DNA sequence: ACTGATTACTCTTTAACGTAT
DNA sequence: ATACGTTAAAGAGTAATCAGT
C-alpha cells in the first residue's frame, strides 16, 4: 500500500493546507480569484466541478472570478479548500500517470492556436494531420500545465483525441457559412 | 377567429416559402420589441432552446415542421399582444433598449434617485416602450410583465450602483 | 434608505451526436 | 469519410429578494 500511503495526508502537512488557507483569507479576494481562475484556465476545470464539489452557486462563482464580486469569509474558504486539494490531485494525476500498475473536454487556447492555422492551411484535415496535430496539442497542454509530455494522461477529460480534433475542424468548418 | 382562421395557413404558407434567415431575424426583432423571452417560445411550440438561439440569432437552418411551429406561434402571439393591449407563464421582467438609455441618462444625474425622481421615470418609460411596439402609452397595463414599475427602477439603479467592483 | 450578499432565471457558447450518403 | 440537422452541457449576464447596517 505505498502509493495510497503517499495520497494520505501527513498531519503537519494538513496544517499547512489550513495554514494556506487562512492566508489567503487575509489577501485580497480579488488578488487570489485571479489565480483562482488562471489555474482553472491552466488545466481547464469547469467551474461546475467547483460548484458541485464546494455546494456554492455558478453566478455567485463565476461573478467572484469574472469580476471582484464579494463573498463571504465562510464561502470564500470553501473555494480556497477546494483548490489547496485540486492541487495535490491533479499533482498524482499527473505523477501517478503514464504507467501501468464526468467533465467535459474543452479546447485550451495553445491548442486552439495549433488547431487555428492548421485550419489555414487544409480545412479538412488528413487523418495523419489530424493526429499530428493531438500531440502537438497535447504537448502544448503539457507545457502550460508544467508537466512533462510524457503524462498526457493526467490531462483526463480534457486530453485532446482524434474524434475530438476531426469535430473542431468539423464544426469550425460548418460555421463557415 | 374565423374570418383569420385560414389566413394564418396563408401566412405560415407564405412564410415558410420565404427565406428563412429573413423570417428569423424578423421574429427576433418582433420578440425584442415586445421584451419576449425565447423561454416562452419553446415551452409554448417545443423546439430546443439552443436551437432556436442558434437560429433566430446566426441564422441555424432547421426543418420546415419546426420551423412551421414557430411561424404557427408567431401568427398567434400577435393575436395576444393586440388583444390584450386593447382590453387594457409568469415571465420575468426585462429592461427595453429605450428604456434603458432614459435609466442610464438619468444615472449620471443622479446615481441615487429618490421615490419622486423614480416614479417620474417610469411613465417615461412605460412612454418609450408603448412606443417601441406602436401602442398608445394609455395602454401599458398590456406590457404586464414588462410593465415597469418604481421597486424595478429601484433595483436597477441599485444593481447599476454595485458595479463598482 | 441603503449596502451588502445571494440567487433563480435566461440565454449565448461549446463540444458532441446521429443520419444519409 | 464528409456534410448537415440537433442538442446537452457550461457559463455569463439579468432581475430579484432578504437582511445587516
Amino acid at each position: 500500500p505505498i502509493l495510497k500511503e503517499l495520497e494520505n495526508l501527513s498531519p503537519e502537512e494538513a496544517a499547512h493546507q489550513k495554514a494556506v488557507v487562512e492566508t489567503l483569507l487575509q489577501e485580497d479576494p480579488w488578488r487570489v480569484a485571479k489565480m483562482v481562475k488562471s489555474y482553472l484556465q491552466q488545466h481547464n476545470i469547469p467551474q461546475r466541478e467547483v460548484v458541485d464539489t464546494t455546494g456554492l452557486n455558478q453566478s455567485h462563482l463565476s461573478q467572484h472570478l469574472n469580476k471582484g464580486t464579494p463573498m463571504k469569509t465562510q464561502k470564500r474558504a470553501a473555494l480556497y479548500t477546494w483548490y489547496v486539494r485540486k492541487q495535490r490531485e491533479v499533482a498524482q494525476q499527473f505523477t501517478h500517470a503514464g504507467q501501468g500498475g464526468r467533465n467535459r473536454f474543452k479546447w485550451g487556447p495553445a491548442s486552439q492556436q495549433i488547431l487555428f492555422q492548421a485550419y489555414e492551411r487544409q480545412k479538412n484535415p488528413s487523418k495523419e494531420e489530424r493526429e499530428t496535430l493531438v500531440e502537438e496539442c497535447n504537448r502544448a497542454e503539457c507545457i502550460q500545465r508544467g508537466v512533462s509530455p510524457s503524462q498526457a494522461q493526467g490531462l483526463g477529460s480534457n486530453l485532446v483525441t482524434e474524434v475530438r480534433v476531426y469535430n473542431w475542424f468539423a464544426n469550425r468548418r460548418k460555421e463557415e457559412a
